[PDB]
């Protein structure tokens, strides 16, 4: 059974690819930073229908937090052969002349850093250099990489952007060694996230932006990871996946 | 009976893996071909022999009366169609933009770019909700080429696939209320008769040192990546460029 | 005194862009397919500024045409040491489904066909393969070429994108040879183009979708095209310079 | 009289060009550095002996209170800026991502992308017409990695630079209406020999990506906001 760690998976996309991998035969570990509750709901559902799950409690942004994870991870269900790196917050509405540096640090240490913690200890799991079997990373971008969002919150936008290059240059490093590495810009979709930054009806204002007119779904964003995740993705690496209803 | 997908260039490469995978997947598929009927034949033989509907249907795509014919035929034969796959293409023998002469400009852009804009007109007609149609997906293949510019190979073919790609996105927003998508995949370097048709026929070996993944693709890989994004799991998926190129 | 050719260079951009080449001392040819009239007003105001000029009509899309028009340059000014492949047409609002076959060819053969063959023929002057001391081209694309034009022109748009490919190439292919090839790319601007295609507004319609609020002129075009011809840009080359007003 | 530049790590390099070139075409430029005062005062020595002004301006941009305090230095003492270059930057040692430490993504994001978050945030709060500035220009120097992702080298300063490449295009859409651009340039590999590894087989000068910045920082410029200009010899 394919082992997938889901940085995130308590709620939105990450329990939406939580769910769906599990429905393909991935044992989950199901990520989350404080709310137990929704990753225990999470892995309930997937236990209910059968599959195997472990919710797994850290805050990506802590490096032995990161490290214990994945040691528990090695330990309950065995050495990963995907990762889904999710976990990523928004922050209030704001201009970049609002702009903190306690918030820039939060915004970039939980979609950056944390990613690219993740990441680590995944190449050294899964990489043929250390004897591994090889594996699939999948990061979680944005539109915004490429819109910035102006007014709204830049360094988000800014965050995502260096999550799209740092999903190319790794690829790049890990392709001789059995690893691919992907990504998926979503666009507006209908998850708790809007609200978290304030703005609790947001999918619904932006759906006239949206040449779809409509937001996305958490699984049709589940969809699209999980593709890149499996075999049927074989030769695909350092792609820039858009699910973003042509926004 | 069940959903029909017209896949230009179906007969060899690319197309051909399409065209099977597709019907593994339930699409009654329309089979164009240029010249090549016995491969053509080839394929339809395949299809039907695992349980498949399939039809090859001759067209040039870069002859307008040919691509009505042809949707006329499939329109009769197989139903009004859910999906495209705007494939057949050309290379040209190596060579650099000083060397370049308009008629071989026209060859590569008529086929590679005018045969993809007058099939998707087509299929837009056909599936658009505007004119009562149920929606539909297109997909276009273009190349890595279009990031790269193949210096010193063939720019003009580069420029075509550059085309294809801002044709993908502007097409996809045009339509994007209508329940149609419109996407295309960037191939890498992919074993198939395409190199040596330019008269490179070790270019897969060759060039595989250069791919981070050190191996060039399969047709079926790059059939995998056209399927899924036919389908109804990649349905807020429109206006994307999906690289299937070992990272290159 | 170093020679440029400028497509259609007797209206709009390619006139702003003769007028600013003049001034930075280039002799300039200024070419154009039928308006006789406009190529020689810019000419008379080039040499009222004491500059060189000469108007050199051709239909870029003709083959024999591009040929005359590249003999009467050598013969007439010099070897050119720049060219700006600026000719280019929109045509009528169209959507996919109304385009015709006549119209993409015209659409092609103007704005992507006669970049190749000009930047052919310059090749074959500039390059130190053939004995010459390189040069600069600049092409003229569009945001349309990232944007896409929907419901408008997409044709064009694309017509756009092979021009951005085909600039990264031949800068790549002949970056060796002493030659600069570069793009400029153009948003809403205030010339005679839009009404050409029955949108003689557009400029002033579309100003407050720009993040500037309006339209760009000419000579802030001409501008970027001048500059990248220069010395100034001489570690530029392959690329795609916006000049958008943040669009 | 005199519009006034800023330029983050002025003391050496791009910004040091930068510093020299824009002091050339008229700008007062304040001068800023880490601690390499040396170099810094050198850069003004040579400006004043030129005629220009400048000053030299202590701090590391990865400080708030430092970041604070050297706006209000070239406030008091040079005057409203109408210029910021954000040219402060570090590269670390070649690594893998497998070899990447918590500390090591600190420094190289607080230095290349918050720096430059918060020294666009001081320099928006001035020149913008919102606040009753006069507008200006701000240019982020960004890095060819955005587009490469230096695998197997330094994959976090690859992100770093993409991050100020999204920064680039949200700011400029953000403050369009407020009298202010905002662009990068992507300098490949600027020397301090054939190249093989790009197209144009040279490495870039320091002189070159001046003049690129200092383009984009005038008036020739008026149109342009939110682009990438490659300064990388077609790498
Ligand atoms: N419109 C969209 O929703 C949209 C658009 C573009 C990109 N995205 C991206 O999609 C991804 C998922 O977003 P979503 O909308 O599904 O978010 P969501 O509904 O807010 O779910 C957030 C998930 O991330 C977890 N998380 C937050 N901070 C964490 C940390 N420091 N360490 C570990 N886990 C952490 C949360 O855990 P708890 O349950 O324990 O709180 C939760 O499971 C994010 O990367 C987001 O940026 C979303
Ligand atoms: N490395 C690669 O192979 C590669 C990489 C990037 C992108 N691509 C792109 O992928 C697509 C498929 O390429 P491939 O390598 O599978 O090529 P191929 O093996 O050379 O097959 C070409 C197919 O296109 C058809 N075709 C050619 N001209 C046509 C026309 N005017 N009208 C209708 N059909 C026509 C051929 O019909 P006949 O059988 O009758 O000859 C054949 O079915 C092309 O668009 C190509 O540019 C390929
Ligand atoms: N908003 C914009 O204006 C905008 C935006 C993006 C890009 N562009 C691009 O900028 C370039 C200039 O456009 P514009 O707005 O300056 O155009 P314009 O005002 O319509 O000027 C057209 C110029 O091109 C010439 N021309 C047209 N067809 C030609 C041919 N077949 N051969 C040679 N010359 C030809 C005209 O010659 P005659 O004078 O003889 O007619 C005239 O000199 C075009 O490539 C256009 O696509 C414009
Ligand atoms: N091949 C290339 O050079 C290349 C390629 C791509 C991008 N770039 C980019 O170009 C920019 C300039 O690089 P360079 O090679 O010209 O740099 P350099 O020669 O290494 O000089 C660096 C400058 O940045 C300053 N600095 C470093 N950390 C700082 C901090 N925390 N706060 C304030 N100032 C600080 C230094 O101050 P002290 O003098 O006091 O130490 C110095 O003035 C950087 O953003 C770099 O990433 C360069």
């Amino acid at each position: 059974s394919k082992v997938v760690l889901i940085t995130g998976g308590s709620r939105g996309i990450g329990a939406a690819s939580a769910l769906l991998a599990a429905r393909q035969g991935y044992a989950v570990a199901v990520n989350y930073a404080s709310n137990s509750a929704a990753a225990d709901e999470v892995v309930r559902q997937i236990r209910e229908a059968g599959g195997q799950a472990l919710a797994v409690q850290a805050d990506v942004a802590k490096e032995r937090e990161v490290l214990a994870m994945f040691e528990t991870v090695d330990a309950q269900l065995g050495r990963l052969s995907a990762l889904v790196n999710n976990a990523g917050v928004v922050d209030q509405t704001t201009r970049v002349d609002g702009i903190t540096l306690e918030r820039l640090q939060r915004m970039f240490e939980i979609n950056v850093f944390g990613s690219f913690l993740c990441a680590r200890e995944a190449v050294k799991r899964m990489s043929t250099r250390y004897g591994g079997s090889g594996g699939s990373i999948v990061n979680v971008s944005s539109a915004a990489a490429r819109l910035g969002s102006p007014g709204q919150y830049v360094d988000y936008a800014a965050a995502k952007g260096a999550i799209d290059t740092f999903t190319l240059g790794l690829a790049k490093e890990v392709a001789t060694e059995g690893i691919r590495v992907n990504a998926v810009r979503p666009g507006i979709i209908e998850t708790d996230i809007h609200a978290s930054g304030g703005l609790p009806n947001r999918a619904r204002d932006v759906a006239p932006q949206v040449p779809m007119q409509r937001a996305g779904t958490a699984r049709e964003v589940a969809e699209a990871i999980v593709w890149l995740l499996g075999d049927q993705a074989s030769y695909t690496t350092g792609a820039l996946l858009d699910v973003t209803g042509g926004r």
